[PDB]
């Protein structure tokens, strides 16, 4: 039995394939030619892609297997180090950070939340009420410019002041170009090459600058000894209750620089999606309007009136099914295994879950997958178990899950009570692919319904 | 009596002497060592300098003398047109916009724009409270930032959303590139030789932006017939009732450009050194933020707080003493007539009084002129007619006063009652000369004293 195989390029295999500004997108038109499960050889390198629900169902056994650092996020973990997002399972600081930090992420954390991320909000909403008549909105830089600033109030009462800005804060530039050049070192043959020198000693300089900023940041609040309710004071103060340690200070930092990654990645785009989704199906903007307006009825939400929000979160899981912002994640084999009753794998052989053909995935959603609908959503006992998987699987899904989904509901709500949407430019979605997908140019214009905050 | 008279350079006379970064500071220099009055040639012009009240006051006599406007005013009048700050007194359009405007600009009109001055305010004060604890303000920057925002907002109900911002909107990098191409004509052999081709192709490029924005201000809201009750809105109404006409639409455009000249140049000016002032005088500091907290009891400053906060209001007049922002204007003699009873002059001749050198008159101020003093201004009616000019004179005085000084008198009543200020770096004045003065690179620390808003 052959596993298909896409097209190659003599001695680097699929290798090529890979060099393009869309990999993802690109990956995601294979899959449709060559169905539920391709190899991909590079030369030294093989990898499986997996996108029906059928064999994603068994790779997210975790008897069977286990996170793997896909080559992208091996090139992460030289700023990430061993944080949660960039750790595997079995060394002893992920378990470790996972149930110090597990408790300061879940639903009723985001409580003690809210507020900072309403702060947050209110400064989005305040900058849309203030333009002028035929002034536009840049989405995904604005959404960028909140989602950031929420993750750095909120965990370590910093303040990026994105909104007072055009050229981002140093931090930013750095760990922006960090990743862009962990992404292009996947895409590049001969990465020994002399031209490549310049791009891997600003590689360097960009560790070197979110370092010193962080470890700053955490050697201020231990010598200030303030006790503010946040990410770094639990980490700062909080211990294992299994291994009854702490995280050291370095392995701080990289928590840190791996939340920072996330919240200004991964959030952003799914609230610029959303709103993609909603001016291009305005039947759907009004219902979800239509419930801001009646649940929200207060200047400043409540954290209470943001779980009422049922439709809007609906539309963020639509959202999420189409174009899950982190697209894939990686597995290894623990043990010699078969995949679906065909596929032998034995032990250390890895798997890539590409999440928007598992969300695509015909036999489980219906023929009109590409639609923005919902009510898939509406009674979500209807979805087979393994079908739906933007924040990935099981001990290694997304810690982050409740707090983007809290900020999302809240934010995308706050929008749509306090202003209507036009596409003027009847805007082409183009997915700029960096550690995430957005919507590249996505613009649009606000016009205010005057009320007030 | 033979006019002293400073170093000349041959057949360029004088005219070297200006062509230095700080002409105006230079020209005090000079006073200094020349007294009450020197002649200033260069080829094919003189003017006169006057520094003493002495003589002064016989200048601001209106039947002797007129407002002329001086080769820097005739080149801002190429983007500034027959506004009021660049017209003669004797053309239509003058007298028309001066009887039309005057009455809009009085301290009971201010009460109308107090809302629209306490946004951009408020936006200021966030900016500040949202720092993080090592970092600094930028003070010139932020007050021109706040300035300009309050007349765009106060005059046209216009948004440059400034505290959004690096890189200044399009209007102002025009306007900016097209005072400082104004500034330097002035020292310049042949305006038309090849070399200043580039100059003239960039300067006709900031005039068209500058047109096309505010003409579509204009024509955007005469379309709409929006009564927003601004400066605006009472151009496009308002009747003159001498002539019993109303101003054209290209002089309300003028005005405009006018108006955004004078909020971005002048006032941030006075805020920087009056801030300057205050942190190198901390008694003063204290009294003033001792009169802030007593007076200015709520979270939104009222109209008649700002009206009582008469400390604040002394040191505003004391910095404009010393730092007086757009520090000369120049006359002309209306018919012959002698000066001081010893320098007789022709009809047409010109002076200028040097504003700066006025203010240190040691026959009216005492010997001790340099020091920083608000007390000199307990009851600004002891001081003598035509010895504090900071506003110019008579009916070509400026209109903007009582809005500049409220404007100043609010934000820094705000500022005092809200931060504690510290010169971090022992800042050492340095004042940049465009067509006004600012204290260049003046930046402090504003530690937050919790009082919200
Ligand atoms: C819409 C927003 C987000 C999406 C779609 C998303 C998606 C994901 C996915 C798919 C994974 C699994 C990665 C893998 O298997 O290799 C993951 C892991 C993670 N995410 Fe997110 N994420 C989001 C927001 C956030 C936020 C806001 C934070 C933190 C502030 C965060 C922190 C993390 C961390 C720490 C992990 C690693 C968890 C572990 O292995 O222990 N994420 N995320
Ligand atoms: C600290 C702030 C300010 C200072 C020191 C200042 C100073 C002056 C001075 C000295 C003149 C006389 C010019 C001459 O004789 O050639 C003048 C004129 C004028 N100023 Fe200002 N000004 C300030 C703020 C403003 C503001 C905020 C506005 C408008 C919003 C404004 C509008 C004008 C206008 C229109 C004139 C011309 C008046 C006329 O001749 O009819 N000024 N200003
Ligand atoms: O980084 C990796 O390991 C894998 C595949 C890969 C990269 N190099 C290989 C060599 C042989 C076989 C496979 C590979 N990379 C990808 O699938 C990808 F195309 F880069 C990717 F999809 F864009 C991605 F990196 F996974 C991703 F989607 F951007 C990411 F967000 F990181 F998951
Ligand atoms: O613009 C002018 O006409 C006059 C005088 C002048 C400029 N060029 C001259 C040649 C010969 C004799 C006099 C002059 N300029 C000045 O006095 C000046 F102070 F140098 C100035 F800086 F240019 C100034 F323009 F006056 C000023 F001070 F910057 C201004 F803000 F405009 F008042």
């Amino acid at each position: 039995k052959e596993m298909p195989q896409p097209k190659t390029f003599g001695e680097l295999k699929n290798l090529p394939l890979l060099n393009t500004d869309k990999p993802v997108q690109a990956l995601m038109k294979i899959a449709d030619e060559l169905g539920e499960i391709f190899k991909f050889e590079a030369p030294g390198r093989v990898t499986r892609y997996l996108s029906s629900q059928r064999l994603i169902k068994e790779a997210c056994d975790e008897s069977r297997f286990d996170k793997n650092l896909s080559q992208a996020l091996k090139f992460v973990r030289d700023f990430a180090g061993d944080g949660l997002f960039t750790s595997w399972t079995h060394e002893k600081n992920w378990k470790k950070a996972h149930n110090i930090l597990l408790p300061s992420f879940s639903q009723q954390a985001m409580k003690g939340y809210h507020a900072m991320m309403v702060d947050i909000a209110v400064q989005l909403v305040q900058k849309w009420e203030r333009l002028n008549a035929d002034e536009h909105i840049e989405v995904p830089e604005d959404m960028t410019r909140l989602t950031l600033d929420t993750i750095g109030l909120c965990g370590f009462n910093y303040r990026f002041n994105s909104f007072y800005r055009d050229q981002p804060h140093p931090f930013i530039t750095s760990m922006v170009r960090a990743l862009d050049e962990a992404m292009n070192k996947l895409q590049r043959a001969n990465p020994d090459d002399p031209a490549y020198d310049e791009n891997k000693r600003q590689f360097q300089e960009d560790i070197k600058v979110m370092n010193d900023l962080v470890d700053k940041i955490i050697a201020d609040r231990k010598a200030s000894g303030e006790q503010s309710d946040d990410l770094l004071t639990h980490m700062l103060n909080g211990k294992d209750p299994e291994t009854g340690e702490p995280l050291d200070d370095e392995n701080i930092r990289y928590q840190i620089i791996t939340f920072l990654i996330a919240g200004h990645e991964t959030t952003s785009g799914l609230l610029s999606f959303a709103l993609y989704f909603l001016v291009k199906n305005p039947h759907v903007l009004q219902k979800a309007a239509e419930e801001a307006a009646r649940v929200l009825v207060d200047p400043v939400p409540s954290y209470k009136q943001v779980k009422q929000l049922k439709y809007v979160g609906m539309v963020l899981n639509e959202a999420l099914r189409l174009w899950p912002t982190f697209p894939a994640f990686s597995l290894y084999a623990k043990e010699d295994t078969v995949l679906g009753g065909e596929y032998p794998l034995e032990k250390g052989d890895e798997l890539m879950v590409l999440i928007p053909q598992l969300h695509r995935d015909k036999t489980i959603w219906g023929d009109d997958v590409e639609e923005f609908r919902p009510e898939r959503f509406e009674n979500p006992s209807a979805i087979p178990q393994h079908a739906f998987k933007p924040f990935g699987n099981g001990q290694r899904a997304c810690i982050g899950q409740q707090f983007a989904l809290h900020e999302a509901t809240l934010v995308l709500g706050m929008m749509l009570k306090h202003f209507d949407f036009e596409d003027h430019t009847n805007y082409e979605l183009d997915i700029k692919e960096t550690l995430t997908l957005k919507p590249e140019g996505f613009v649009v214009k606000a016009k205010s319904k005057k009320i007030p905050l």
